[PDB]
């Protein structure tokens, strides 16, 4: 989308995976979808270094709204759970120097069954701008017409534009299109700042694997359409929760950097390990993801339960990810000629290789004819940065 | 098996899952299957408090053997990887106050393709005893019939007894007959100290789940046969490795205790996190696994992606495990009437409840009328001990 936004992949926090549609503030007050949750999450984003690292957008997902629209036919937030309204939540979020994301649906209802935006595209978009919203995530449920889906996503894109407010437009267009046709990504890129391609992530290694495998299987379709202002969205970062081992967390962080993915954490910033925090806040890994070239990486090799992904960065630098998919035994050795990496351009005539994950370690100078030798933990990833040098 | 052994589930370390069949001592001298690897673990078992916690058997799995038998038709350890031989290794392990486990196969070859014991059961049993072996894991590969399977497991069982040496006998009998015929567990227990029921574990949560699921599905068949001298074996503890989250490691530890399962760690004792070590050495959880009554727990309930398991213990106590199988969202609330626990006796008229996992916490007194409420992490387990008040 040519709105001057998402020149790098969007970074922030989104409630969905960790909090979902918990409406029970009486028995589960700490995990219910409330203004207090977002207020407190915004406080920690500042005080715990998240904003400084680049996580700017505090995002509301589904189940924020009242059962029906008001007397003006406008969306309203739940009166019990958001008694002070979205406008005051946006003011609070902005005062902490952060940006606010909200959620709506192209169809007649949201996925969780609250009021949909079909027939209300122009007022909803204006409503959000009036409330001071900075990002919209726009879902695809309860729209069974291929035409309506496309027209709706297109309509809402222009409906937001016409408010004059800078609002990041997050689309689930391609995901809800697959059931009918192969999505036109040129068309989607024109209207959307980023786009969900694949099934919802959950808190599991199974889910990470299936997202990676779908991406690499479909990479000839989707890699090259990604760029400044339009990104593929492989879904939320789930580091800091319950389902991934440390190595599986390393794999998600490394690969979301390779894929030029929007980085939306879905976790509890009030209850998160120092180890998970350090990984999510890793400035070198975040710098790869946020690389100004804005060129998405890809799978270079697959075989013997190994994967090699790489990503071109600005200034003739490359990020290289090596995954060990064998889920038994111990660390496995992997060797590759550095001439195979970066299309033979990285490391010509030399490169300086620095390991970034699982730990940061300088590996040294590698000549063009040399071999890189590494060891990778089961379900882990080794992430390397290659700096092209004359030395 | 009535040999006076495995009166509680066996506890130890077994190389298979973490170290496998690594024969590459040239490129990987520190992780290949060698005498040295077993010496390193033996030393850490003593020095890192593993032995003090109950882990007594240091066990060699597959891939210890030389490609062929010796001049006298006896099994031999690989000459380059086990230069001093097994008797010498057993000497060393014994001097550390530990016990040595080894591996053989009922068929014509081991699963990795080394010499099988078929046709040599008495020879092999006697050489094992002469070596000072303390435990035998007896696998089921390359056995061409069910009759040969049964006959061989029986034969070796009696052949070990005849040696006069106390040797814990670990059988994979039910696993290899399951695809064809349903096992007779009364028959298996008569001949075996413990028995592998299900597919090899690996370093994954998927694996823990399928083992748990198989066990609860088959529990009517397997629960009651378990007891002192004869245990169900759901395979190795894989805590301390790579594929399990903290909560999934908790689930494995908690449920292997509920299940009165043998506790064979398969990990690297040289590179293990303090967190993993403290869980594996958890005194109170081990004490549940090791409960002298030796009655296997079972799944009490499942629904809304929760499972409840319980186990009767000595002195009218019960262990209770609550698993959250929902792999999305946050810690999730679960409640149960304490009157539904322990067959209605645990908390009549009252019980004191102590949480052991994920952390230790006294929960207080619960009346017959009470409800237990708990938040359980996704893929995690809450493990509690209930003491009847009298
Ligand atoms: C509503 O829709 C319209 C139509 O797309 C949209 O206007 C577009 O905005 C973009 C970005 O604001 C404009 O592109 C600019 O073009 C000039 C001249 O070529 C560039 O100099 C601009 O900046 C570049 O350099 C900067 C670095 O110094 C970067 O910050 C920047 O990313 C660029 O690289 C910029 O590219 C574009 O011209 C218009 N398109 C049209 C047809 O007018 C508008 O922004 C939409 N949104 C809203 C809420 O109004
Ligand atoms: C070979 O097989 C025989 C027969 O199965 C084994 O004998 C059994 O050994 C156990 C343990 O030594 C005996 O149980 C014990 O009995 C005594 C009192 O009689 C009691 O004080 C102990 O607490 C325990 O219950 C068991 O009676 C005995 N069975 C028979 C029928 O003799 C023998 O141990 C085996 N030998 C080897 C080396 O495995
Ligand atoms: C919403 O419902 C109306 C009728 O109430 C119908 O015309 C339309 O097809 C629905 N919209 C979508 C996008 O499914
Ligand atoms: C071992 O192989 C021989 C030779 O064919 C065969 O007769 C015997 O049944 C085999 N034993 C087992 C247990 O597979
Ligand atoms: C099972 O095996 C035992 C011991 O061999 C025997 O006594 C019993 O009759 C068998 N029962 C069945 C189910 O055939
Ligand atoms: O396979 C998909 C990818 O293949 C790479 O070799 C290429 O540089 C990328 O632009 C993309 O096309
Ligand atoms: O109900 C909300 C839910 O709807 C869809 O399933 C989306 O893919 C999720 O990310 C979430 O927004
Ligand atoms: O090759 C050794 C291997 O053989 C079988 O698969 C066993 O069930 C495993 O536990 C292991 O002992």
């Amino acid at each position: 989308l040519d709105n001057g936004l998402a020149r790098t992949p969007t970074m922030g926090w989104l409630h969905w995976e960790r909090f979902m549609c918990n409406l029970d503030c009486q028995e589960e007050p700490d995990s219910c979808i409330s203004e207090k949750l977002f207020m407190e999450m915004a406080e920690l984003m500042v005080s715990e270094g998240w904003k400084d690292a680049g996580y700017e957008y505090l995002c509301i997902d589904d189940c924020w709204m009242a059962p029906q629209r008001d007397s003006e036919g406008r969306l309203q937030a739940d009166p019990q759970r958001f008694p002070h309204g979205i406008r005051q939540l946006a003011n609070y979020v902005h005062s902490k120097g952060l940006k606010l994301g909200i959620y709506a649906d192209v169809g007649n209802k949201t996925c969780a069954g609250f009021p949909g935006s079909f027939g209300y595209y122009d007022i909803d978009a204006q409503t959000f701008a009036d409330w001071g919203v900075d990002l919209l995530k726009f879902d695809g449920c309860y729209c069974d017409s291929l035409e309506n889906l496309a027209d709706g996503y297109k309509h809402m894109s222009l409906a937001l534009n016409r408010t004059g407010r800078s609002i990041v437009y997050s689309c689930e267009w391609p995901l809800y299109m697959w059931p009918f046709q192969k999505p036109n990504y040129t068309e989607i890129r024109q209207y959307c700042n980023h786009w969900r391609n694949f099934a919802d992530i959950d808190d599991s290694w199974k889910s990470i694997k299936s997202i990676l495998d779908w991406t690499s299987f479909n990479q000839e379709r989707i890699v090259d359409v990604a760029g400044p202002g339009g990104w593929n969205d492989p879904d939320m970062l789930v580091i800091g929760n319950f389902g991934l081992s440390w190595n599986q967390q390393v794999t998600q962080m490394a690969l979301w950097a390779i894929m030029a993915a929007p980085l939306f954490m879905s976790n509890d910033l009030r209850h998160i390990s120092p180890q998970a925090k350090a990984l999510l806040q890793d400035k070198d890994v975040i710098a790869i993801n946020q690389d100004p070239l804005g060129k998405q990486g890809y799978q270079l090799r697959q075989g013997d339960n190994f994967e090699v992904w790489e990503r071109p960065l600005s200034g003739l630098a490359w990020a290289v990810a090596m995954i060990n998919r064998q889920e038994i035994g111990g660390p496995r050795s992997y060797t590759i000629a550095v001439a195979s990496l970066g299309k033979g351009v990285a490391c010509n005539p030399a490169c300086f290789i620095t390991q970034l994950l699982p730990v940061k370690r300088k590996l040294g100078f590698y000549e063009w004819t040399s071999r890189l030798r590494s060891h990778i933990n089961p379900t882990g990833t080794v992430l390397l940065q290659l700096e092209n040098t004359m030395q």
